[PDB]
């Protein structure tokens, strides 16, 4: 009776936000229309902003599938929350970093003294080497602290190659790994349209060609960059891309997403968070997906690995 | 073969949206988790503005829970729309003559492309713009709609639940009349779930007309509440705009509170205005007569009269 | 580690269905279109049928829209279920029926409970009400978290038959159908709206509708079962839908109504009864009982139907 | 004003389901926990099963999520009928050939089609009935309509259960496993090994890469995809829930024009270096149906079995034209 109120607010789904601007709340807007989680908590630096957001958000709830109980809450709202969502923060990239990692110092500890003990998603960025500060604060173990990373620039290399293919950007299977940001890198090696394997269709003859290709991914590289040249800021995009991730854990789902990962040894490389193929469940990161990547993409992996380390290193 | 094709591009649905705010986008992006149309195309004053927006928009698409293709258009892909969704305008009698003049080229431009489809008007203020948007298409009257009050019996729904401790999906609640200052509550038909309201204000229940009250101020002024603090309200619209289009899109012989054209309910006849109405795919079936209150009779007729005063040196 | 991992197997949804015949499958289809729990475990006497169904329904799992694990377990996977949903039973005097099954029950319900299950019991087995109590009894567990199927579905079949008569769609008739769930359940009348209309009001008002038409109404709801299973055999599609929608209400904690088998305190003047009354559930099971004035009409056949139950569940307890 | 509630019935979509057994009805309700069509109307020889299967799926539309109106129809309910998905067909009784089993079912084929066209249907036909392909051409044959716009469901259920029997050994969720199978319908039938993916990885790779990993358990994992049928149907009896999910999904990527990748029997015209037969390969499907064929390189193992499958689909198909 005192167990079973206790119990029933454990057993349901509670997803606290941290960072209300508009990548959280198009992330939250995704999470209601899909109806996702039971209790979804927002919190921001300004008292305000949360409150009118938590209002306008939950107006929408009686025209949803079903009901999502959506509040204006604290830190405090993370003991019995499952997952914990980042895009808080701040804006030389080392200045930027250093910044955002105490402010990010905060953020952890108080969570942490909470008696938090969910999932970790940092949408904040550079996404990377935020995700392994809040590892390195928290102290969760490394599969319990996941990044944003490369999703939804693997979605956006999804949706360009299936115009380029004319075919539904759900049945394209193609990946980009590394970091987030200018150093990432399209697997070509391993891209499918439906069923049928890229380097073949590039080995019919059959007005595909690599030039087109290559055109493809500077498109995804500087997508932002468009938006942003059109509409001042980008948020859709991604606020989708936090809500697959999010499914992906609290469904429990065993499926196969790009995000920041800690690796241990794959693709020859260790002691980063960075973009990579995984397997994400209630548990987290299950474990990454290895590949042979070509001998070119394992020179573009390998120094965008290094390029994060050198970031990294300055500031840690 | 020839048929086929022009056949298929007819048996889907397409939304076209003139006007690409956030309150645009956020229905757009709820059509986008919702998978409701098959193609939904955006269209501004602003090419650059609905290019990055179908942009933005576009990449969510591969993680939504099924496809929907969405471009930046033109008029011209109105031609094979199923709904077109006006949110559009420039920012009380003042701004409704310029708002009717700019509907007058938006609504024209649209019937010059060959759309023989449903008008769902969504620009405040509401009830008028319909209106308007009617006596220009020569569609109708079942074929041109507004949001109405639509959003604010959601508000309204939502709030009544919190004080019944009840989900807002099992209260049924309406607000009536204008959107606006104008709108009133229909307490004479509130349902808790199963409980009627006026039986809960005769018990011994905790509950009390005053806390009501209190709660219909707080909807009626909602978004006030919320612009004072984030600046602006758009997701509380974009998925009253949702319901409005699945109800339509879907076929549902749902009840909404759109704006509809009376023709003798509620002793009130030529305007559009909010009101209970079935919603199908031939857009308003009819307009749900209810008996008011004394008290919501007056209310409702001063709130058409004072609507009739706000379009007299405009019409 | 093993922590994390326990905790993981808590910080999902598990539902276990006791008994896979036509009607828990067809629900156990419903949950799998649905993408409503992570797991969900078959149990059944017919061990090879258990095996063939969860074979079956799995297969359908990569096409539905999102996964759920299901496969053929047993009472032990119970440990960590929030909700056990039982139809096993046997078919149709009304004591005899009853007395089969209250064996049945406690056997189940008491292996069920030797698992450590701590989650929410829904009930499906005619006779719903008494099966209810039954079980109720059998695992000692608070009455809010005891649950039965009660007259959900006669509710959706009322519904559906009064949105074909009004010609509005069925979601938004609200209407229901109360009491012991069977030949003696009745339809409130007095408390049935179409969309925002009153029908009390829309039989008084200018048209063309009649008691005598709507009475009829309700006999077909009542006859449903029989017009159904002379026709193909039985009837099941129907009945896994209402389970489906007691299943989110509890598990997505929607604080939604629903006339499900609940546990009576007073509310329309009886008491220490399960009987099909509109409740609200959330993930807790019941949180509250809603009561409603009843016409004297109304309230006559309830408490009918509250002592045809009692004077039924007496003679075997 | 009946033009308006005329273009009002084409601006909605009605499926008409043609025989109401455990297949068809098990679709059905797949159809409306979905909530995908507006319409949906059940058509049977055995008028009184259609009435209450009608009756019995009704009752659910209430508590889904979205509605949709069953009502037990005929044939002339096809007159503005967008897709009509034909479950109608008699079993293989043990003891008979199957050339016994094709002629039974490409006569009432013949005339279900033959009835269904004279209503005025000018849609899309979804054939489910044993033998899947055969019967496929039947319909074309008959209907006198664009290939494209006759459609078996294949192998796409084999392939359903191909990824649910590959992810449970691999650990990966069957909607990340990318795996077909292709070919006749039935026990000529193969997968494409060289066209598997687990997530991002190549199954090759997979294998040549270190591992326990052995084609034998693969191997092992095809045989009990090709068998599940019959190992389904001694536990239960039928199998159905399976097939009513995979009728759903290509009612989802037609209806609503997904050009999405589902092996549906479908009309060769050279691809794979084979012609002018119905059969289970990797097609795009959108609102026009079948949109394309997606041709893969096959192994010469791939290329020898679906050779062999089309040769015996080819002398089965015969006899009975
Ligand atoms: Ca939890
Ligand atoms: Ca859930
Ligand atoms: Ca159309
Ligand atoms: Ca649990
Ligand atoms: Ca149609
Ligand atoms: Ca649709």
């Amino acid at each position: 009776e005192n167990l079973y109120f206790q119990s029933m607010k454990k057993g349901i789904n509670r997803v606290v936000l941290v960072g209300t601007g508009a990548v959280g709340c198009s992330y939250a807007y995704c999470m209601i229309n899909q109806a996702v989680a039971e209790e979804f908590v927002l919190v921001d630096v300004n008292e305000a902003k949360a409150e009118g957001e938590a209002m306008d958000l939950s107006h929408a709830v009686p025209f949803a599938p079903a009901p999502t109980r959506v509040w204006k809450g604290s830190y405090e709202d993370c003991k019995d929350a499952d997952l914990v969502v980042i895009t808080a923060g701040l804006p030389t990239r080392l200045d930027l970093v250093e910044k955002n990692a105490k402010i990010f110092k905060q953020i952890v500890r108080s969570i942490m003294d909470s008696g938090f003990d969910g999932i970790f998603l940092i949408a904040t960025n550079p996404v990377d080497i935020l995700t392994y500060v809040t590892w390195k604060e928290s102290g969760l173990p490394k599969e319990r602290v996941i990044g944003s990373g490369t999703t939804l620039d693997s979605a956006r290399f999804r949706y360009m190659l299936g115009e380029y293919f004319d075919i539904g950007p759900h049945n394209i299977h193609a990946y980009i790994i590394g970091e987030h940001g200018d150093t990432e890198l399209p697997v070509w090696s391993h891209v499918s349209v439906g069923i049928q394997k890229l380097q073949t269709l590039l080995e019919k003859d059959n007005t595909y060609n690599q030039e087109d290709l290559d055109k493809i991914f500077i498109n995804v590289r500087d997508a932002a960059y468009h938006i942003i040249e059109r509409k001042g800021a980008t948020y859709y995009g991604i606020g989708m891309s936090l809500l697959r991730v999010t499914k992906a854990i609290l469904n429990d789902e065993n499926s196969v997403l790009t995000v920041s990962a800690y690796l241990e040894g794959q693709y020859g490389q260790k002691d980063v968070y960075i973009g990579v193929p995984a397997v994400l469940n209630r548990g987290g990161v299950r474990e990454i997906l290895e590949v042979e990547l070509s001998e070119d993409e394992e020179l573009k992996f390998d120094h965008s690995v290094q390029v994060l380390k050198e970031t990294m290193a300055p500031v840690l």
